[PDB]
């Protein structure tokens, strides 16, 4: 029903893009949704560094001071795309550090030195089937996992599972109460996400957001819990693909079918 009152819309946006955008949301009030190939794997990009920091929230609630090790580590661990660790390299940087890092900055040595701790992207895997996430794979590292190759099922999930995924850890019981909250906080401070789903969110709503960019294959995402006013939150993602390597991502496109998506939830704004 909410799903058919957008698909026309949806289907003229992807074909402007020129590739595939697929979009899952999930009104957690009512339980109403808003999908367009919502079950299509896409790649994760970046989007795994706010899975990746719940791991490290939920290994740090039978783990104590996890949270406050600090991790040193050497120029060859600085991949491109590392903001925040290239500043601390010669001090190194907590665990909690590293975690807020590759959420807010998306920095990928970060996000490296984490998936380490955790056993790499089998560990990471792991934890999401833990969840109930029977579609999530990472398989690669920073920056190997961009390649997003068609057809290729390493280092995707679908926006489906990413939205279901989302709401366990931010809304439902996967984390405890304080991880949770810390989770949600590191969220709404992104920084990476101000053209993406927070574009089509008004001022007065609380979001938090996490990114993704592969750089090829018109492939980008952002996945997002939206705190309307007045009404339950709104947990939505929006991943983009394109059939030629040399095609341009859209972070107008994500804005725009983040906007289809509320405008289908009949949320107005
Ligand atoms: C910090 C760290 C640890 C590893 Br275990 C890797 C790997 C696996 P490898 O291909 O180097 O063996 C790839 C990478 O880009 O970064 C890493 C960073
Ligand atoms: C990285 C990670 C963190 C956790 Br918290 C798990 C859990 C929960 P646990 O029962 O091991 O304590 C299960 C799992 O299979 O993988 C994980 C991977
Ligand atoms: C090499 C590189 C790495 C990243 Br980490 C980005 C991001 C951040 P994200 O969207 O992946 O979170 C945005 C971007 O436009 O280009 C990038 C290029």
């Amino acid at each position: 029903m909410l799903t058919n009152l957008v698909a026309e819309p949806f289907a003229k946006l992807e074909q402007d893009f020129g590739g595939s955008i697929g979009v899952y949301a999930m009104d957690t009030g009512s339980g109403a949704t808003v999908s367009y190939r919502a079950e299509e794997r896409f790649p994760l990009c970046s989007s795994f560094k706010g899975f990746l920091a719940a791991a490290v929230l939920a290994r740090s609630q039978q783990q104590a001071g996890l949270l406050d090790t600090p991790i040193r580590y050497g120029k060859n661990a600085l991949v491109p795309w590392s903001p925040i660790s290239e500043k601390y390299l010669t001090t190194g940087m907590t665990v909690a550090e590293l975690s807020a890092a590759a959420v807010q900055y998306s920095d990928n040595a970060a996000a490296n030195l984490l998936l380490k701790e955790l056993g790499g992207p089998a560990g990471l895997t792991a934890f999401m089937r833990s969840i109930g996430d029977t579609t999530f794979r990472l398989d690669r590292w920073e920056l190997e996992l961009n390649s997003a190759i068609p057809g290729d099922a390493r280092d995707t999930s679908s926006p489906r599972a990413v939205t279901e995924s989302l709401q366990k850890l931010t809304l439902g019981s996967a984390l405890a109460a304080p991880q949770r909250q810390q989770f949600v906080d590191w969220l709404k401070g992104n920084t990476t996400g101000n053209h993406r789903i927070r574009a089509a969110v008004p001022a007065d709503w609380a979001v938090g957001d996490k990114t993704g960019t592969c750089g090829v294959y018109g492939t980008a995402n952002d996945y997002a819990v939206v705190w309307p006013t007045g009404r339950a939150p709104i947990v939505l993602a929006v991943y983009t693909r394109a059939p030629n390597k040399d095609d341009k991502h859209s972070e107008a496109v994500i804005a725009a079918a983040a906007r289809l998506a509320l405008e289908g939830l009949g949320v107005n704004g």
